């Protein structure tokens, strides 16, 4: 069910950067002069993003949401895939600049865009988890509160490997086949980023091993603000919690979040 294209049928323009597996480059449909972002591989077995590639473009190819990243087509020699390209960014980079904050409004924005396209996600049958959720695979559409769309969910090769462990559920360090509810956790660890500007566990300095082990036995999380509504605070308490069973649905997450 996924069209094929021709390399004479797009135009390449500059080269985004990476994601997910690939690397990302701008170009238009030459048809109509729309922009469409082309991903392919870049070049001893850990070629294995080759799986993370077709697994993208399985699942990309049967979801459809306003907050999911959309897959246009395919392309052969060499393989590649022709999708969206968000406008904006990435939600990394754009919490870099301090000089400039995001509103509130605008964050509420982007906290209910991500948790209704992950709501999605879940109630898929099976459900799907994405288990590369953190900030650099949520990318902006708008960073206009009144926008349809302001934030979309990305990078569907559904691998593991900002990065390392600050984003993973417990149960999920050192661990092969993550529930869904790993997916709430990361999500909890987004809501503080979003909210906070400042990356998760960036508070302590710990060895590696320790780190797991604060984590995984002891608890440790990132402190929120004073100053945070209660309303989120309970919600982002809840996601982040050891128990992967206490977590929530994301039809109280998204409810809460609307009522903010
Ligand atoms: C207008 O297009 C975009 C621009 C930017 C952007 O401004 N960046 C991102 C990387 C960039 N680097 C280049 C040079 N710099 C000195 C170091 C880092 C810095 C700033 C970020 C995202 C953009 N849109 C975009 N749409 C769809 C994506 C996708 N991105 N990427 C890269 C993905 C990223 C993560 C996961 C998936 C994707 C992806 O599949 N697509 C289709």
């Amino acid at each position: 069910r996924l069209p094929t294209l021709a390399d004479n049928e797009i135009e390449y323009e500059k080269q985004i950067g990476k994601g997910g597996f690939g690397l990302v480059h701008k170009g238009r449909l030459v048809k109509d002069k729309s922009v469409v972002a082309i991903k392919s591989l870049i070049l001893t077995e850990m070629i294995e993003k080759f799986q993370e590639f077709q697994r993208e473009v399985f699942i990309m190819s049967n979801l459809n949401h306003p907050n999911i990243v959309k897959l246009y087509g395919l392309m052969h020699n060499p393989p590649r895939m022709v999708m969206e390209l968000v406008p904006c960014g990435d939600l990394y980079h754009r919490l870099l600049d301090k000089a400039h904050p995001i509103k509130w409004s605008v964050k509420l924005r982007l906290m209910l865009d991500i948790a209704l396209g992950i709501e999605y996600m879940q109630n898929q049958n099976p459900p799907i988890v994405h288990r590369d959720l953190r900030s650099p695979n949520i990318l902006l559409q708008s960073l206009d509160e009144n926008a349809p769309v302001c934030a979309k969910v990305a990078d569907f090769g559904l691998s593991q490997q900002l990065g390392n462990f600050q984003w993973m559920a417990p149960e999920t360090i050192g661990a092969e086949e993550y529930t869904e509810k790993a997916d709430t956790y990361s999500f909890a660890m987004i809501l503080y980023t979003i909210l906070t500007g400042e990356g998760p566990f960036d508070e302590y300095s710990y060895g590696k091993i320790k780190f797991i082990n604060m984590i995984r036995e002891e608890g440790l999380r990132p402190t929120i603000p004073e100053d945070c509504p209660p309303r989120l605070r309970n919600v982002i308490e809840l996601c982040w919690s050891g128990d992967p069973k206490k977590r929530p649905h994301f039809s109280y997450i998204v409810k809460e979040l609307s009522e903010l």
